């Protein structure tokens, strides 16, 4: 979107801001490297030194460059120095390779470790944290941090040192060779950084004010799209567009000012370099002539200084990423360093046996709703060898009971006394959980096999066997299956499993999906049984069973072992499950705390008294698409020629600088008549600078100008088309507001930052390409041919970075992903049993597949990166050798070679610099193809059409006649609504309507304003509605909806909505007649106050009276009311009813109403009611009563006089 882009642009703090931000909080730079062995702590030194060496390369190359040129011009050999490059290049390659390996063996390790540590903390959550940050969010966080640290810690941390070393070569070498020259050169760049700083603020100050005018448009759009119906009826299509257009302009002008300043500064940058070169050569020559020191030594200075100040452009970004990654990890660290509150030691002193588990006034609140206490006087005791039972709903608080028995929530005052001399906190957690069997509402298991799902609890038991006195992987095979076998016959799951083969050898689906729900419950129950359940707890277990499965489970559990000493619980909705019970506790808070209310059994309370249980058992018992765009563009003429000119200049004049540099180099080695040449060339360089500045500036500025004008003219057509569309269009599902605003706010901005930004680049690149390939071959065909062959085959067959990024992205997408996803669903079941079974299993399933792909990826990619760094050296050397080999045998001179070379090189480099500013085009070429039909679609109801009968307000009758209707919504053309409707309203005569609620009453008004065209036969004054030229038809009705809708504009306009030709005095008189101008007169900005969006700064009564006065202004002939006083407070409702009766006293308008206030209905001179006896539709029962037929026959009016 647009807002996100600008927020990203503005919320981009510098390195100084980050430095001051990290200064106070004191993040350790040792933070990412903490879990390292000392092995890696030494290994890291290798890549450190293997970096600094490779960055001490270029100073040598530069200190031999000038001597190559001197040795070449005046006829001598160059062979030794060539070797003194090539060997050096080789060592660079080696070092580069090595460094890669080191990173891709460090990072992964210190990555992987932290993963498990994070994961560990998730399995020591103290219950409440499962509610705080539940599940998937954490995965939406975790992986994010990985991509924020696996892309800011690798090679991009070390390269800077190389560059630093390179800096720390060049300048100081240039400093020892000479002093004054490089100072007089470098004096200028501070004046560049100054301009950059000064221009950034002038960008931002306009950028924000551009946003102050945007969001207003968004509000205008959405606020209008919700209020489509009132806008349609009241004819405010035009006034909105004025607001929209008046808002666009401020935005456009500000953003264009910003773009202008930006292009200006960029041009200045492309200008100053040339003045730098010129003054450099001039001053150097002058001090040579004053000397009587070589000239070649000058050449090696300049480039070096320049390239030095290139490195500062490219160092700084990488740093930020590292720092970014750094703070990211800090977050995760304080997540591992949390302090859960129910953490274990497996060391709490446990007892021999269980007796006297007592409770006293459980007082506990939810963590969020601290001001909502849950239980008040819950107290009881649970002695060994006793059964119990409970009944309730699924939100009363039994979840907290289960969490208390399980030690997940720790109540404040309620005690957990057990055995009368020990606390559950003194007692071990895991010994407590070892002897517990629970089966929740839904069964929850894992996806390996049935027997191993069962043996998980057994593993949890063997843990206690081996811990208090790595055997775990061995003893688990000691556990057998026959227990599961002879208990599987008891739960009657032998036929389903015997049917298909592979009884338990089969692997069951995700969360054991292949079983039925009841069968998964059978297996969960068998698990609970096999784990020595000292207590069995069901949590709405039978809430989703048919009768047979529940009864079989009941027979299974009622006579189950350990009945001498256990606490069996059976919770459910139906009560027959507790037809037998030794004790039943029931509670309620009948609103700040519950407590036990009743006790008893089934028979001794079903027919004993009229308590709660008795009441419950008694009651319940393509081409042209874009050619359109190109047409709209080339209609512009003044701003196409100028971009064309500046393109030609900036393209076909930069290569000239290459040969100009060459012609200076040659004459720099001829001591005679050297001054005149120096002048004659330096001046030309100045002129080139002057031209390039202007050309680039105007290029960028008019580019942005054109894009802006296109967007402005585009949104207008789209919005002005979509506004007038019909209503059934909006009735569709996929015709949503949000999608449409998204189109308007995204696709067009892509259309600017897409097409027009990409076409210019292609034009400029192609121009430079053609001029160079036409220029070089004229001087030296052989060299240019071979060079083009080399770069072609290199970049299109040995494309190193492309293949590298392919490897990175195809690897970044990535079965531990299956297990890790499976875990966070069955969090409950791992808390039931098994914490470190998977802590170690995931490590294995990761490392088994890590290394084999790791070796191939690293051994392939490190060499690619190494060769990527050490190519241009070899190319330049090969070029010089081939050149001299031709020169000495005398086939081509030196100057043609020099010229062709420099042209080719500088143009290639600059085109590489320039291509990295493109934008997205495919998505923009696709969006247009998507939303083009909407800005052309035919509405089928257009007010703009003026072909029909004209009507004048002076001669309106107000008679209506209807015969029959069978209407069917488009949401469901399967069940009709209206059937055989017919009635009348003669003239200035009330007609009150009352029907069954939801009987389609408030759809009839849609038929009148043609919101839904059409079986059905209307007659207004004995002509059908469809030939009245509806432009006028919506200027004499008026509506008072169930809810009004106020717009962000002030009162004076909303009340003037529709009719601008409305003086303030009309507003005053119609307000006093509306009985409203008493609160408004007593406030500043009387007819000027700005309400909020949707009038959220207002009441209901004032809103309604305003909505009514907005209708009264037109003096509409046929008023249409519908239920305007539903649920208002006393005084406003009173004033409103007063105004209604005041209006209805005057029989000057044919009023229609829908109300249920019999005191006002009786005055109605007509009654017509709509019944819906059976679900077929609606039709009339009574007619022509008008209070003369009070209760004479069976109907609904008799009801609405006695019922109502
Ligand atoms: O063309 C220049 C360039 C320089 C140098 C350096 F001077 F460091 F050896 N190496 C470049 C490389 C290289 F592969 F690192 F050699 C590729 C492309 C451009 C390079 C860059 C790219 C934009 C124009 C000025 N800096």
């Amino acid at each position: 979107s647009i807002k996100e882009e600008v927020e990203k642009e503005l919320n981009k703090k510098s390195t100084a801001e980050l430095f001051r931000k990290i200064k106070n909080e004191k993040i350790s730079f040792f933070l990412p490297f903490k879990c390292l062995p000392a092995q890696h702590r030494k290994l890291l030194f290798i890549s450190f030194v293997c970096a600094v060496l490779s960055g001490g390369t270029l100073p040598f190359f530069i200190s031999v460059f000038g001597v190559i040129l001197k040795n070449m011009n005046l006829g001598d050999d160059i062979n030794p120095i060539i070797l003194s490059l090539v060997s050096i290049g080789l060592v660079q390659f080696i070092l580069s390779m090595i460094s890669s390996y080191c990173m891709d063996v460090i990072t992964s390790k210190i990555l992987k470790t932290l993963k498990l540590e994070y994961l560990r903390s998730v399995f020591y959550q103290d219950g409440q944290f499962h509610d705080n940050n539940p599940g998937s969010k954490l995965r939406s966080d975790l992986d994010f941090y990985l991509e924020q640290v696996s892309s800011g810690i690798g090679t991009k941390f070390i390269t800077i040192f190389t560059y630093a070393s390179s800096f720390l070569g060049l300048y100081i070498w240039s400093l020892i060779k000479n002093a004054r020259l490089t100072l007089c050169i470098t004096c200028v760049f501070p004046l560049i950084y100054v301009c950059g700083v000064i221009c950034n603020k002038k960008v931002k100050l306009n950028k924000k004010t551009s946003l102050l005018y945007n969001n207003n448009t968004m509000s205008i759009i959405e606020e209008a799209l919700m209020g489509i119906r009132t806008v349609a009826s009241y004819c405010g299509e035009k006034t909105i567009l004025n607001k929209f257009n008046l808002s666009e302009t401020f935005y456009s002008k500000y953003i264009l000012k910003a773009n202008f300043v930006e292009a200006l500064h960029i041009g200045l940058i492309n200008g100053l370099i040339l003045v730098s070169y010129a003054f450099g050569f001039w001053y150097g020559t002058r001090i040579i002539i004053n000397s009587a020191f070589n000239g070649a030594s000058v050449i090696s200075i300049l480039l070096g200084v320049l390239i030095s100040m290139f490195m500062l452009t490219i160092i700084l970004p990488n740093i930020t990423e590292y720092m970014k990654a750094l703070e990211a990890t800090n977050s995760l660290y304080e997540i591992i360093n949390r302090k859960p509150l129910v953490e274990n030691n497996d060391d709490g002193e446990t007892l021999p046996n269980i007796k006297k588990i007592e409770f006293k006034n459980v007082r506990f609140h939810y963590d969020t709703r601290k001001d909502v206490e849950i239980y008040k006087d819950l107290s009881f005791t649970l002695k060994e060898g006793k059964t119990y039972a409970f009944v309730g709903e699924s939100g009363c608080g039994k979840s907290t009971i289960l969490k208390l028995i399980e030690r997940l929530y720790d109540p404040t005052e309620g005690d957990i006394i057990v055995n009368d001399s020990h606390n559950l906190k003194d007692i071990n957690l895991k010994w407590w959980r070892s002897k517990i069997g629970v089966v929740s509402q839904d069964p929850l298991l894992f996806s390996n096999s049935i027997k191993n799902n069962i043996k998980y609890s057994l593993y949890s038991l063997k843990d206690l066997e081996a811990m208090e006195n790595l055997e775990m992987k061995k003893e688990y095979q000691t556990i057998k299956d026959s227990d599961v076998v002879d208990v599987s016959k008891k739960v009657l799951i032998h036929d389903f499993v015997s049917s298909l083969p592979d009884k338990y050898d089969t692997l069951v689906g995700s969360n054991a999906s292949k079983l039925s729900g009841g069968q998964k419950q059978r297996i969960s129950i068998a698990r609970a049984i096999m784990r020595n359940p000292k207590i069995l707890i069901l949590d709405e277990a039978t809430s989703s069973l048919d009768n047979k499965s529940e009864y079989l489970v009941q027979k299974t559990i009622n006579n189950l072992k350990g009945n001498e000493n256990r606490i069996t619980i059976i919770i459910a909705h139906r009560l027959s499950t507790i037809r037998y019970a030794n004790t039943i506790f029931v509670l309620s808070n009948r609103n700040e705390g519950s407590y036990i209310i009743e006790q008893g059994t089934h028979d001794s309370l079903m027919k004993n008294k009229n308590g709660i249980y008795h009441l419950m058992i008694n009651n319940q018992k393509a081409p042209n698409n874009l050619r359109i765009i190109y047409k709209e563009i080339f209609s512009y003429k003044k701003d196409v020629t100028i971009i064309f000119f500046s393109i030609l200049v900036a393209g076909g004049l930069y290569p000239v600088f290459a040969l100009l540099y060459a012609r200076y180099v040659s004459t720099l080695f001829d001591f005679a008549n050297l001054e005149y040449n120096s002048n004659k060339y330096s001046i030309y360089i100045l002129l080139i600078a002057i031209a390039m500045f202007i050309s680039e500036t105007l290029k960028n500025y008019y580019n942005n100008k054109i894009g802006e004008k296109v967007e402005k003219t585009m949104k207008r057509r789209l919005f002005e088309n979509i506004l007038y569309q019909e209503m059934s269009f909006f009735d569709q599902d996929k015709n949503t507001p949000g999608v449409l605003s998204a189109h308007i706010n995204r696709d067009v901005h892509l259309l600017k930052t897409g097409l027009v930004n990409n076409i210019v680049i292609f034009s400029h690149f192609i121009m430079l390409f053609l001029v160079s390939m036409v220029m070089s071959f004229y001087f030296c065909p052989i060299v240019a041919a071979v060079l083009t062959f080399i770069y072609f085959i290199n970049m299109r067959v040995f494309a190193v970075r492309a293949r590298l990024t392919k490897s990175k992205e195809i690897e970044k997408k990535e079965d531990p992903s299956f297990l890790i996803q499976e875990a966070f669903y069955n969090m409950h079941t791992v808390i039931n049993y098994g914490l470190e079974d998977y802590f170690c299993n995931l490590i294995e399933k990761a490392i088994d597949y890590k290394n084999k792909g790791q070796k191939r990826r690293i051994i392939v990619n490190a060499a690619l990166w190494g060769f990527s760094q050490s190519a241009q050296l070899f190319i330049n050397s090969f070029a010089y050798w081939f050149g001299s080999f031709l020169i000495k045998r005398g086939t081509i001179l030196v100057d043609d070679f020099m010229k062709s070379l420099f042209t080719f090189i500088f143009t290639g480099s600059y085109a590489g610099k320039l291509m990295s500013l493109k934008g997205d085009s495919e998505n923009a070429k696709l969006s247009f193809e998507k939303y083009y039909p909407l800005m052309i679609r035919k509405s089928n109801i257009d007010v703009r059409d003026d072909g029909g009968i004209r009507i004048n307000k002076n001669l309106i009758k107000g008679k209506v006649d209807i015969k029959d209707v069978n209407f069917r919504y488009i949401s469901r053309p399967n069940v009709p609504i209206y059937k055989n409707l017919s009635f009348t309203c003669d003239s200035k005569k009330t007609t009150a309507i009352v029907g069954e609620t939801g009987s389609g009453k408030s759809t009839f008004m849609n038929l009148l304003l043609r919101f839904y065209d059409l079986n059905g036969e209307i007659l207004l004054d004995d002509i059908n509605i469809c030939d009245y030229n509806l432009r006028d038809l919506r200027n004499l009705f008026s509506i008072v909806s169930q809810e009004p809708m106020l717009f962000n504009m002030s009162i004076y306009e909303n009340i003037k909505f529709g009719r601008e030709d409305a003086t303030l005095e009309d507003v005053k008189r119609v307000s006093k007649f509306a009985a409203i101008d008493e609160f408004i007169e007593s406030l500043p900005n009387k007819y000027d106050t700005n309400v909020g969006p949707y009038g959220k700064s207002l009441s209901g009564g004032q809103k309604q009276r305003i909505a009514i006065a907005r209708a009264l202004l037109r003096e509409p002939k046929i008023l249409l009311l519908d239920e305007a006083t539903s649920s208002l407070d006393s005084n406003s409702e009173k004033l409103i009813e007063k105004t209604i009766v005041d209006i209805k006293d005057k029989a000057d308008k044919t009023i229609i109403t829908i109300a249920h206030r019999i005191a006002s209905i009786k005055r109605s001179d007509k009654i017509v009611v709509f019944n819906n006896p059976d679900r077929n539709g609606t039709f009339v029962q009574s007619h022509g009563t008008h209070d003369e037929l009070l209760s004479a026959q069976d109907g609904i009016y008799k009801k609405y006089v006695k019922l109502a």
